[PDB]
């Protein structure tokens, strides 16, 4: 009955969050028994598996400080000088489930590129007491990147490096013998991506995260699952195959902490989003697109709701632990199902004549 | 020429009532010839296989009167106090086809949770002369229903327990060493249900009806197909895969006997039909969206057209009762065969500039 | 490359028309020196392939006669008296491709039910001149049919009886043992038909068409493939697959030569077109709709056009007439392929901003 | 981790463009050091792969004189006298990367039929300067083409022949053999092509693309992509697939230099667009449709970013020409991955409620 997460992916098939769910457990304790606490690198650890994009309409120090205070961890991203960036991870070291470092401040991410600049960027960043930097690429897998991350680990050997974006064991397999911390997974699955209509490179997100775990799981370098992530199973399905925190754009976009202001079209009201790689982000080709989001309230409010939907998901697969839910992942006890175009419009609302759709 | 239902479902694919079809047979009977006799429970026999759902937008004493006189049966919902329950249940046993007890009264069922107040509500409903009672839970696999269930055979070793909901054998294998007398079957596929985008978990209905029946038959448990029943066609392939009964909440909604007034929107009738996990209904995550559904009048007309429906869809396959149908499927007999989604085009209504649909 | 239809088949796949495509081949000879000559019985031979359907808003006299002058044959509808269907077959036989008789009258075909009242209307039939009939049923795989036949054969053994409809071989066995001279194949496919929708019974229309004739080419007996044709790939799709003869319902609907008026909807013309299980036609349980169909004009137009869309496709997959395109697909030098969701968006228009679909 | 092409297309699958992805390789070079050097036929080299496609709608003298000095070339139309093509072709000869002969005047190709008022047709066209030839024919592997071929290569033995259209291996095979210089592919898979749902014949463009390269490469005969490129990653895929160039139709239409004038329709600047097979164009079948496509500015300006998506395209796979893409693909280094239904939807834009999409 069911077939195991190897046998699920190892079929060569296209597989996609939507395309299987996770089949039932046995129950023996109550939902908020659960615990959520997740490996972010190698040296730091999380309350929770949430993290914030480092793109500019999503963290700032506004959003890295509720996310932190969460228990999660925010981004912040480098489409500024070095001197902002380093004044924002400041705000956020100087501001029961909070993310804090041996001092007791804060912990705080940031953002860099593989260029000459970067090589000063990350200096600033050091002496504003960043935690942990992630190097911002499409395709993480080069030599500019390689020769980036050999340069922070001799210069600073406290700072931990995530590395990526990658999709496939191949390309981790030359980060982790540079020595990265974590990986950053996926490539044009997120929200305001086209990378795979204009360049034709690409993963579809579910096999990524599942292919490029199997292989890191080895080396003690954990994964980060990024882009695509729709509601609360989309981040359910994405630890338990395998990552260790889920990253996100779209879903915390539009929240109160999110830079920029709000704006009313259409009777609703919306904040605006956009790629790093879209023009108005930026022989200029473009990868991502620019547009809006509906408000979605307070960071405060709504990762709670995450933290619960989780823990839910959890009980239900018979799960005291993220941990145990990728033990009996790996052991061939938890149990997954393909879903065929049909079932996945069975699964989703049908045969009403309207309906009104609260989360919580 | 065909597929036996054993090689259709154990090809590991993700099928759901649209995904395939019955082969016809030989016919040598008329259409209302063909015996629609069916088994609720171990000791409760119904002339019909409908089962009302304990909804509160569906079942109270007006709809268990209309379902047990049509020779079907209601179970009453529980998002009341107890003795309004057990006061819905007197009314029924107070009041050709009609499902009725040893005293000649009407059948009636009723819905429980698993938590201490149960215990009390239990009791309230012996009282009133209940027939029936289903343990009603999203996942029914868990120590709070096993230890309810094996409360309630001993306290009141006469009543009939209805365990799930279950969509696995290894779910099923727990109630019925439990000593439960019937299965609810299905997760996640009904019309106002969102608990597989919220929480990951559940199941294609159609896998999981031919799954659980399977294993339930060996014991001699009999299976409630619950969830996704959108026409007639989905009542004779739940019923041919293995099931007993076949139990509908939108189906049965915004009918004359179902609870709630009616109102005008856009131009037509309507009445309110709700998932007991919506806000609505129930810090605290939504399972379900609450909605609307146009009127269908009475079940008194209605439940005559399923019954006329699912005879002459017995007859196309060339069995005389369900019992036969059952019989001819596990042998492999009985054929089908999947449908692309060209297949579900060219089986529905196409190539027209305009249409009317009237069932009866 | 490619694959052989029995290849392609027999994989247990739900395939449809729109789910494959012919490979093209090699070409020696122009486009209107390939042969449409078609055998409809064991005794019956037309000019082209073309059937019109027994249907109340599609053929009368009128249809008949252009159909029978056009190199076609028309069966008149049963939904009238049967004094009404012998003075229609009367009006056709007494009225260069010509389907005509030995006395060199126009070739008619009726329709019969498998009730007692049709061993009259039959008699009628016989007297008014009739060339074939139709046993007109949703599945003629039943007592009723078979005594029906039986009866026929020994009444009056010049008569050319059309048994079905049928969907698989085993059906088919039990109406050649009983003498039929032809099988009308198709459950469910039709433009105006729910019975997939209402019974769960029924079959996709390409594979039916190739099992049933591959089984029936055995004993002489031909194959009239029925319901499902919306264009000319369609009608040339189920003349490879191995049917003597195409009929079609919706296809010939709203030409001048159909029964019923014009009307005039959305600034268009119209015209009405209904299932014959449909309530308008006909305790009681609809089986299809009542609808409408857009203009098309005169048959003497309309048919022309069919005939030389077929010898195009033809020519392009390098057969030089009917007979030749069967025989190089059961021998396996005809090759086919399938279709993935995003072939066929790639196969119909696409990428323009508006567009016109002028056909002839 | 990954399929080759070989493994990818020998499925029997029907695979399209939009049905798989490349999978990320290793960077160590820039994008603009990547080489895009493609050779048309066995003696004609260009420095891009781009050809524009021989219909009235897209190519006059105009047309190929831009894509010439771009590094591409054009094909001058048929539907017009011979005089006026031979004219057209005149004009383009007596006009960085631009594509030039022996005497340093641009590249012109021309196309011609297979009727006895093509022979007549050629002759002029050589006496204008022609370099290239193409055989116009939706079907090319026919005796009319074979005797047009032989004939050319006989009359003018320095006058290259490009033969198709083509979409099995064993059409190439009658081509090759006859002495052409280049093959042109593809079957209905074009933008305003309806041959697939009117004839029934074609071919999914991936596997046609694939499958005719891998048997034309043997013979050092070049391949000739066309129809369905609807974007640069497409043109990606059609050149790791095999091709050595893609043609198109539509992505080049609604150009400055395209024939036909702009004009205004719902508030947006249009140009006309048709297929040569559409009765506007030509007992009469019609196998393309007319239409109309969005203004896009200069080719002078949509080339170069055509160029700069290509080579970001092969920078993000790991190859520093396409000459290296090919030999990756042949040789199994190159990896693809195929994508289902919830893929496609992921891989594109979603979850916004408004956007923008701008590509350079
Ligand atoms: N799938 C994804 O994750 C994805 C895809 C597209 C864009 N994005 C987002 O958009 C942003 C832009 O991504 P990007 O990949 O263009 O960033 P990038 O700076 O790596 O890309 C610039 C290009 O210049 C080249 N380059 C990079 N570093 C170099 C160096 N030191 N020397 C010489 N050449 C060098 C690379 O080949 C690269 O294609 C990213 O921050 C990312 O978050 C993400
Ligand atoms: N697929 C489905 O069938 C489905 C899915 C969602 C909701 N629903 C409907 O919504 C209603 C709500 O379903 P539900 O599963 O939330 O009901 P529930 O009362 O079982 O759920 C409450 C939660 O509390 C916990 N709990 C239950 N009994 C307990 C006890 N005795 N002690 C301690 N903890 C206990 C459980 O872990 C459960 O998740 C049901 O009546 C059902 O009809 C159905
Ligand atoms: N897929 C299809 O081809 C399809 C499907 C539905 C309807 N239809 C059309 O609608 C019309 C109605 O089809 P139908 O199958 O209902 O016709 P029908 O007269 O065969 O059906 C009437 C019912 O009465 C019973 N019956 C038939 N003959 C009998 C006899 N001699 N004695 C006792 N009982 C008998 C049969 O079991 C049948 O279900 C047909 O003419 C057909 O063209 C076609
Ligand atoms: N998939 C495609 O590539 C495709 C499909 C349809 C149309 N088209 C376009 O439309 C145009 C029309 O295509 P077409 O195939 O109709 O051109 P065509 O001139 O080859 O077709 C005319 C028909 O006449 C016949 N014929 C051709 N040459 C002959 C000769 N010398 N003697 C006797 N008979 C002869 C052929 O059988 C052919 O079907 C083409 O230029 C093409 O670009 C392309
Ligand atoms: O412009 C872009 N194109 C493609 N991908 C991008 C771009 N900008 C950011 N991304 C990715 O998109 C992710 C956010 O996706 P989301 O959570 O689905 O909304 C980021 O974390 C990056 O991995
Ligand atoms: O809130 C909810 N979420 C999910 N499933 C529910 C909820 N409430 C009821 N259900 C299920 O939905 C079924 C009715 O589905 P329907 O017949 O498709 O309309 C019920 O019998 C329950 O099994
Ligand atoms: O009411 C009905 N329900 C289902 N099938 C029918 C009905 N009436 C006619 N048919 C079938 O529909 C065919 C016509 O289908 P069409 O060519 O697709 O429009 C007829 O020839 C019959 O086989
Ligand atoms: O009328 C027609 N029907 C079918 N294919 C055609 C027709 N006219 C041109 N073609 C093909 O369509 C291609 C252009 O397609 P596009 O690039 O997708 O817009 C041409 O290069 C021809 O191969």
């Amino acid at each position: 009955d069911g077939l195991t997460a190897q046998q699920l992916f190892n079929c060569g098939d296209g597989l996609t969050y939507n395309d299987f769910l996770i089949l039932p457990g046995y129950i023996d304790f109550t939902a908020d028994q659960v615990d959520l606490t997740s490996a972010l690198t190698k040296k730091i650890t999380l309350k929770t598996p949430l993290v914030s994009s480092p793109m500019d309409t999503v963290t700032e120090a506004g959003m890295a400080i509720a996310m932190a205070l969460t228990g999660g961890i925010g981004f912040i991203h480098h489409n500024c000088t070095p001197e902002f960036q380093a004044n924002e991870v400041r705000k956020v070291k100087k501001y029961p489930l909070a993310s804090k470092d041996a001092k007791k401040q804060l912990l705080c991410g940031a953002a860099i590129g593989t260029h000459e600049d970067d090589k000063y960027r990350l200096d600033l960043l050091a002496q504003a007491g960043v935690d942990v930097v992630v190097l911002d690429s499409s395709q993480g897998n080069s030599i500019f990147q390689i020769n980036m991350i050999k340069y922070i680990k001799d210069k600073y050997p406290n700072l931990q490096v995530i590395g990526g974006n990658v999709v496939t064991a191949a390309q981790a397999k030359n980060l982790i013998d540079a020595g990265v911390d974590a990986l950053r997974v996926g490539m044009g699955s997120g929200s305001i991506c086209i990378t795979q209509e204009v360049l034709a490179c690409g993963r579809p997100q579910a096999t990524a995260v599942y292919k490029v775990s199997e292989y890191a799981r080895r080396f003690g370098v954990p994964v980060i699952a990024d882009g695509g992530i729709q509601n609360v199973g989309h981040i359910a399905k994405a630890l338990a195959l395998g990552a260790s925190t889920v990253m996100m754009g779209s879903l915390l976009a539009a929240t109160t902490e999110a830079p920029g202001e709000y704006f009313f079209s259409d009777g609703i009201r919306l904040k605006k989003y956009r790629g790093m790689g879209s023009l108005d982000a930026m022989i200029k080709v473009a990868q991502g697109v620019s547009g809006a989001v509906q408000d979605k309230g307070s960071i405060h409010k709504f990762v709670p709701y995450l933290i619960a939907g989780i823990q839910h998901s959890c009980q239900d697969i018979g799960a005291k632990s993220l941990t145990q839910v990728r033990a009996m992942m790996y052991s061939g006890e938890l149990k997954f199902e393909k879903r065929t175009s049909s079932a996945q419009v069975e699964g989703g609302v049908h045969s009403l004549h309207s309906y009104e759709k609260r989360l919580f």
